[PDB]
């Protein structure tokens, strides 16, 4: 514990010698001990009083940097459990900026207005917590999205939390963990909103709409039953032309696959949440021959995933959707091209398996389906993490590093150059963190040191090269 150690140290007295206290401060300046909000709150008043007292009984430069920027130095390594939300951080800030902090620093001849001082930190972390609370006010459950399928660009996910006003907070651990938390709680809803929009799209055919309904039930509701989803599926299913089913008594009429069993059990019962058949229960399966495409909409043929995966009988047209996926320059673009075309997360997984089983001798039309599904499965892995922070940089790097071992052997067969898959994923999902903020925080902390040096009549101080080496290590170790 950095604050804890600092308190023990400065408590040893010996304040009548400047360098003994000047070393105990330089240690903390570079210590690694992470803090907790309750732990800072419980130690703040004493730690700040010590700092203030170390500077009143030494006058040295490092004591004054420590006291003036103790607020930001202590926040920088704070580890917060974001399930508790902002209130523990506001409560902390309340202690940091209380009247005893201003009296302690004022009475010591120091400032309250350093960039990482109690005034700047209280004002800025308060605005940030306010932005955080606002970013979490969205849809709490899938039922909310189904009622209001608002489409949120993931490019906007947590963006108010990394605006320039908060540049000097950006490298703090609790900020980076909060971006991660916000991403985790917002991005999942976009594929659901896009699917709900198709299911409710009155310019699509009933079979198309009925299948989108079933993908929604399976990806986002499992066994939790939504009455609107039930109502939507039954209305579309009841209007599906009976010409789309294999008639009873034909060879291979029975549903052949886990997918076909699930689609058939729902249609037969008019119930999205029926997924099995009673052994002996007669269920018509959907045709998977090229003719059944006439019952689908041209742009979303893959939403009938059993037909699109029946490659020896049927070739779905995925050239248009591959054109849009391959030209996508943002998360919103690529996810919207994927989901509206029927390349949900599960369909990407199934169509990737069905096409790569034909490798290396693919036709151009199959390669279009396989590129869409392959890129698609990477996008769906990345989407829930997409954000402007270091966590998404970590998550993207881990996913990108798996692409060559997964697909190095089949990219030529798909018509892609070497690293073709990484090329497309980078173009629409590459991390876009405002890394300039790292430099802004370092500049700010070092300006405060500069002021301390000049105040102490120094062209250079020990505090500078120590804080420098701490910040310099974090910028390389993290970013
Ligand atoms: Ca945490
Ligand atoms: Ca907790
Ligand atoms: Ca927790
Ligand atoms: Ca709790
Ligand atoms: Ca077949
Ligand atoms: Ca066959
Ligand atoms: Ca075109
Ligand atoms: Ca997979
Ligand atoms: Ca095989
Ligand atoms: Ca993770
Ligand atoms: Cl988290
Ligand atoms: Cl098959
Ligand atoms: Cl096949
Ligand atoms: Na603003
Ligand atoms: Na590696």
């Amino acid at each position: 514990g950095s604050m804890e150690a600092l308190v023990r140290a400065l408590e040893e007295a010996d304040h009548a010698v400047a360098t003994v206290v000047q070393s105990r401060i330089l240690e903390f300046f570079m210590a690694a001990g992470r803090e907790t909000p309750a732990g800072v709150r419980g130690l703040w008043a004493r730690a700040l009083r010590l700092a203030c007292r170390a500077y009143v009984e030494t006058g040295t430069c490092e004591a004054a940097v420590l006291a003036e920027n103790l607020a930001g130095l202590a926040l920088w390594r704070l580890r917060h459990d974001w399930d508790e939300g902002t209130a523990p951080l506001l409560e902390l800030l309340g202690v940091v900026n209380g009247d005893d902090t201003t009296a302690a620093l004022t009475e010591a001849g120091l400032r309250t207005s350093a960039e990482f001082g109690p005034d700047a930190m209280f004002r800025l972390v308060s605005e940030w917590c306010a932005a955080f609370d606002e970013a979490l006010a969205g849809a709490r459950s899938a039922d909310d999205v189904l009622a209001a399928p608002r489409v949120v660009p993931p490019e906007q996910t947590a963006r108010a939390l990394v605006q320039p006003r908060f540049a000097t907070l950006y490298d703090m651990d609790f900020v980076q963990d909060g971006l991660r938390y916000v991403a985790q709680h917002t991005n999942w809803a976009l594929p659901l909103a896009l699917a709900v929009r198709q299911m409710q799209n009155e310019g699509l055919k009933p079979l198309t709409r009925a299948l989108f309904a079933l993908t929604i039930a399976d990806e986002f509701f499992h066994d939790r039953q939504n009455p609107t989803l039930r109502e939507q599926f039954a209305e579309a299913a009841r209007a599906v032309d009976e010409a789309a089913l294999v008639p009873v008594g034909e060879v291979n009429a029975t549903p052949r696959t886990a997918v076909e069993v699930r689609v058939s059990a729902a249609l037969a019962h008019g119930d999205a949440y029926v997924r099995e058949l009673r052994p002996g229960t007669v269920a018509r399966r959907l045709r998977t021959d090229q003719g059944v495409l006439a019952l689908l909409d041209p742009g979303a043929q893959a939403v009938h995933v059993a037909a699109a995966a029946d490659l020896d009988h049927t070739q779905v047209d995925a050239t248009g959707v591959w054109e849009a996926v391959a030209a996508s320059a943002s998360p919103l673009q690529v996810v919207e091209a994927l989901v509206t075309a029927g390349f949900t997360r599960r369909h990407c997984d199934l169509l990737e398996r069905a096409v790569l089983d034909r490798a290396p001798r693919l036709t151009a039309a199959q390669a279009a389906v396989g590129c869409t599904a392959v890129v698609g499965g990477v996008v769906h892995r990345l989407l829930d993490d997409y954000g402007p922070g270091l966590d998404y940089v970590r998550a993207y790097t881990d996913v990108a590093d798996t692409l060559e071992p997964l697909y190095g052997d089949v990219t030529a067969a798909l018509g892609l150059p070497e690293k073709g898959v990484e090329a497309v994923v980078r173009a629409c999902m590459a991390p876009r963190p405002p890394t300039e903020h790292v430099g802004a925080a370092r500049a700010a902390l070092l300006r405060e040191v500069a002021a301390a040096e000049r105040r102490a009549g120094l062209a250079h101080s020990a505090a500078r090269e120590a804080l420098n080496t701490w910040l310099a290590f974090r910028a390389q170790s993290r970013w």
